[PDB]
């Protein structure tokens, strides 16, 4: 059987040696040789229907691009490929998702349901459709254990709600609130929830027809892959529902100078010339990833990040705000400036960051302006657990 | 400098097996330069660490931050400010459209759309008039298949608030007089949008001396990465814009009762930047920097012109060719273009037809589509004597 081995992981990563400790894959992701050779290849080959010596290659590189929404599909087990439309990332999925959907639906008085552990990306664009509208944005609250309070949720439901907008896992805390819980509220008062998978995607790939999620959005670039590209996912009647996003080619059927027509989805949501490098280089990525065990592998960094907090706990003035024993270790050193944390840990070949992560709301609950975080993925390892924790030594001592 | 088109080519990895190229203008074959870099930015951490390849962390960094001044000194914009990242023409100009034209719209308004426009630069104005009331008034094209810039004073009212003109059509490669539309246009203060995605290629718009408030083009066809562009803005009008996506890096403080943005450009950039694309981008300048691109373009239009006096000779050959442009499209009588463009492949030449995304142009020339031969500074003399001999072959199988 699969048998997850993490020192195989690791060789698949030509950045590694000079990455150092690298724990900000939170941040953006490493890539493996197949994401940079698929890359290289593309980007070293005409796109014509001329090949006079490297058909094989050429024929490659489109089989990928033809097979990439099937194989995000395939990590999502949505019920067909013209589910799947590209995006820049994350943050265009969802800005599509509020002017295509929302916008042309919501009513004034009209409610959005945002929690407060929400990224930027899953907050902004709704305060925005909201203005445009006259629909207003409802808090969803933490609950003690710093997840979206999903036991409240039936109280913050009215009939005016219309709209969730809930992160399946937070870029802070690691956090995942009770999604299908939360689904269920939602769609008993007829509402459609966009679930931001930017991270989730990445450690629980949600399984949309399970939890009958009605959006999905994610990041290629912290999914191994490259910037620029990025996925939502949507059920067909909803994306047959939106209007067109951009306008151009691709998207257009007949154009006048009277009025245009559209293709259908996903083709209706998708003008212009797409990100070709950044499709194949995703494709690329999945069909990677398709050969490790994802649920052993997050184990992995898991348990990595587990004794990471639990050194940690035993130096002075130590706060975790970790969940759920995820992947991901936000914290704080009282007493000691983030910048100069993260600068001296950097001379030790640590890497890391701190500041707001995009979810000054979240922080804000949190009583901080910002935290550290250090982000585990399945190519580090309990040698980076304990470097990262004697330069935190050596840092306290330097930082007196 | 003097331009050598052999070392020009030499620069191509892709040449070799691409055989005779001649589709620039849909997509640019990439320099060594762009592949190297991407190559570089994906194999290499871009965490604050680097335990062994610090001077190539250095050097992808300094791509970086120095992309929005390269395109910049392209333009000759007065600062890199007014350089705002897209993925590409397309959302550059739906940007406008949205976040300058749609809030200052009012029912009844006028946008001048010229009928050479590629959909890129004509359904987003479609749109945003459908959203506002405003209409949208054709600007039709001259005998010479240009634009006709002197037909403006006729089309343009009180209520005229923007023009949408493309610098090169991807069809003819025509260059209207945009000089004299702009300053026509100013004078009824409106604002111009200029649809540089085949001109940033041949012939970089100046953006001060032209005056132009907006410009886009794509990385893709200037030799460079996909999933990048360039809005340019005059730095007034990029402060006026509304803001445009929603999220992270755009927003200075965010609460849940509501929020405040940067200035420009981070203000019209949300989320996280396609850096590939950037750096990318910042490599194909850069190196294209060293080339005299009049001297480049120069060889490309006159390879154009041999292509298409040769062709001129064979029987039933028609040329939609303006201005001797490195663009040649044309028709043979009696020829399915699909057939032709499948047996010059099988001939080891790479061209396309159809209707390039400009459906309103073809139907004013009285064609469903075209066949479109495009020269880059990479071809040469012997891919045109190719071309000819592989329609002189096509031409006997089919007519
Ligand atoms: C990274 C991230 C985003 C945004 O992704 P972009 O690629 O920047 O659009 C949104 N939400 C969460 C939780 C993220 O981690
Ligand atoms: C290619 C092209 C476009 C579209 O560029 P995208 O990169 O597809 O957005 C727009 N206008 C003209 C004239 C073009 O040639």
């Amino acid at each position: 059987m699969n048998v997850f081995n993490p020192a195989q992981f690791r060789a698949q990563f030509p950045a590694l040696q000079d990455a150092g400790v690298y724990l900000d894959s939170a941040a953006t992701a490493l890539k493996p040789e197949a994401v940079v050779e698929a890359t290289q290849q593309f980007y070293s080959l005409s796109a014509g229907n001329v090949h006079r010596s490297q058909f094989a290659e050429a024929q490659r590189l489109t089989a990928r691009y033809e097979a990439a929404r099937e194989k995000v599909a395939q990590l999502l087990n949505a019920p067909d490929d013209k589910t799947i439309v590209w995006t820049r990332g994350t943050t265009e999925s969802i800005n599509m998702v509020a002017q295509c959907y929302a916008r042309p639906r919501l009513q004034p008085g009209d409610e959005i349901i945002v929690s407060v552990a929400e990224h930027h990306a899953n907050l902004v664009p709704w305060l925005m459709v909201a203005q445009q509208t006259g629909a207003k944005v409802v808090k969803l609250p933490l609950n003690a254990q710093r997840l979206p309070d999903v036991d409240l949720l039936p109280e913050l439901i009215t009939p005016r709600s219309r709209i969730l907008a809930l992160g399946q896992m937070s870029n802070v805390t690691g956090g995942c609130p009770d999604l299908a819980r939360a689904i269920t509220f939602a769609h008993s008062a007829g509402m459609v929830v966009m679930v931001d998978g930017a991270q989730g995607a990445v450690h629980f790939p949600a399984d949309v027809q399970q939890l009958d999620i009605d959006f999905y959005a994610f990041s290629g670039h912290k999914l191994y892959g490259p910037t620029g590209i990025g996925v939502l996912y949507g059920k067909s009647e909803l994306l047959e529902a939106m209007s067109p996003w951009l306008g151009g080619g691709k998207m257009v059927h007949e154009v006048s100078f009277d009025g245009f027509t559209t293709q259908s989805a996903p083709w209706k949501l998708e003008a212009g010339t797409p990100n070709v490098a950044g499709v194949i280089g995703l494709s690329a990525a999945l069909e990677w990833l398709a050969d490790y065990d994802i649920n052993q592998a997050e184990s992995w960094s898991r348990s990595l990040a587990t004794l990471a907090e639990d050194a940690l706990a035993k130096r002075p003035g130590f706060r975790s705000f970790r969940c759920q024993d995820s992947s991901l270790l936000a914290f704080d050193f009282a007493g000691v400036h983030h910048s100069d944390m993260v600068t001296l840990l950097a001379e030790y070949g640590i890497a890391l960051r701190a500041g707001q992560h995009c979810a000054q709301p979240l922080l804000a609950e949190l009583g901080v302006t910002g935290t550290l975080r250090a982000s585990f993925a399945p190519y580090n390892t309990k040698s980076d657990v304990d470097a990262l924790v004697n330069a935190v030594d050596r840092a306290l001592e330097l930082l007196v």
